[PDB]
């Protein structure tokens, strides 16, 4: 029913290994089925899960993708900044590491929308692989 | 309905502004409420919780009481030889720290057994004194 | 002529293994002579040969000795905090593991000195046993 | 005075931001120098250093160049069958990658001769492309 397809998906990192904190990649994967032949500048508004913060460096590599103007880290919450979507599938990704350990974590949304056409989003769930 | 009365629950003690490594207090409280007068010698055995150690001096110090005999601290476990136990409340504690970083918030048992009359114990829970989602 | 004396010794470890990294036990001997009947807090300061890094477990366990207020783990740089010495030898150890293989391994500096009279202190050297 | 001409260099692939392990090149330059216009099949022995073995596929598409007979990956060596060296420069190479963790950064021999003349012969060593300390 959403003009907008969003899948989010979440993978561990370094969970077998010691003096590291809990780490994951946010899997973001989206693409715009609305009546238009593609949408506006489109936003993907990422709140994070209680205790984890994101991984800067992964977060503003998301900028050398010519489709991803820019990034911003707001408080316990990831902004990219994408170009254009069409009905083909978009997927990028980035890592949060835990800061602050949080116990019965629920799930964080995410929002995907077009930035001069609000009234066209999408919001999912995701929760940390543990 | 356990021989043993056993309540477990910690205290943070610098979880705000701590500067290396943040640590916390297992307060133990335990008593013999079976058919005998009191207990032989009982053993508490506490195992540790994910990414925390006991702090060794605390647990020593506690042999300075007359009714602890020893203390062993073996590999994520911590155990307490306690000379004799009534109805009456023994409540006791130690610190522990924060060796490695967190690999989960599960809960960490508790155990409280007459050395000699093994099928009399009680088992109890606790877990880092860390907020809560909920 | 130093207030300290300081004695530095090197012992292999797992050096028949395979799997394993090259390690070794550094052994820290120390004592004061200087006027005084003791000294004050005192600390050694064991810098790290090229590539090698201490071993975190055996340094931080030297806590558990009574002389031994706390250790600490910077860049290369292991600091143990010790709570007085007289002329009495004090002998302890910890280990450091080989993070990253360099050659032609210089020798690393090892210093020990009051901490509130910093003009009383001696340096020695040690470098590993290969 | 050696009637062959041996230079060998190493060439890291990834030691800065590698994965799980990292591997290097060895680079071969090799000619023949002495009496005879040009040599026999000569073979070069190179030696692995602590903790590295050949990557065989590298190893084995050096056969695919008309001036290599073939080769051989035996215990810690790797053996290469020139079929003709002039005074003309070759220069091969493959990598090697390691399996166990460094034992020492002691450099390993190459040796490069001519079949029939053993007598013909040069030594070279190399070592591992770590940093230096000096």
């Amino acid at each position: 029913e959403a003009p907008f397809t969003l899948k989010v998906n979440t993978l561990p990192l370094n969970f077998d290994k010691a003096e590291h904190h809990r780490k994951f990649q946010i899997h973001i994967n989206v693409s715009y089925i609305g009546e238009r032949p593609n949408s506006n500048m489109v936003i993907v508004d990422v709140k994070m899960v209680s205790g984890f913060i994101p991984v800067k460096p992964s977060v503003k590599k998301l900028q050398d993708q010519s489709n991803i103007q820019r990034t911003e880290v707001n408080t316990n919450h990831v902004l990219i900044y994408i170009e254009k979507l069409t009905n083909q599938t978009m997927g990028f990704s980035f890592a949060v590491e835990q800061d602050i350990p949080v116990k019965n974590l629920k799930p964080a949304p995410v929002k995907v929308y077009d930035y001069y056409e609000t009234d066209e989003f999408a919001i999912e769930e995701y929760s940390a692989p543990f």
